[PDB]
């Protein structure tokens, strides 16, 4: 089975803002994960093809990477902070979605998750 096309990342008619906290989400959340000894996994994609994941795109429908939120961030294609939080949860609760607790990538995740709740901890007052 076929891997699906990447999630958008750039839509040229949506209005676009500069905020304090999106600015924080991409010079400082993603840049500290994507620097992470754990990050290599979660830069793109899951190619299921050249992993041999046959079943992958059957069990996770709303796939989610880093290069994605980095491509997001970068081209304006949130409005809400929360939109990209978001990103990033569906991203970690694939991975435990398709894997099993207790699994290595697992504990990947959950240490990357850990990681990022510290830094959204300090998300800027939006202002
Ligand atoms: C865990 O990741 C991996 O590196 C491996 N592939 C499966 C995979 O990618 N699972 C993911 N689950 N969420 C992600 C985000 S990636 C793991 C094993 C099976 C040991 O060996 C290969 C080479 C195929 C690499």
């Amino acid at each position: 089975s076929m891997n699906p096309p990447p999630p958008e990342t750039s839509n040229p008619n949506k209005p676009k803002r500069q905020t304090n906290q999106l600015q924080y989400l991409l010079r400082v959340v993603l840049k500290t994960l994507w620097k992470h000894q754990f990050a290599w996994p979660f830069q793109q994609p899951v190619d299921a093809v050249k992993l041999n994941l046959p079943d992958y795109y059957k069990i996770i429908k709303t796939p989610m990477d880093m290069g994605t939120i980095k491509k997001r961030l970068e081209n304006n294609y949130y409005w809400n902070a929360q939109e990209c939080i978001q990103d990033f949860n569906t991203m970690f609760t694939n991975c435990y979605i398709y894997n099993k607790p207790g699994d290595d990538i697992v504990l990947m995740a959950e240490a990357l998750e850990k990681l990022f709740l510290q830094k959204i901890n300090e998300l800027p007052t939006e202002e």
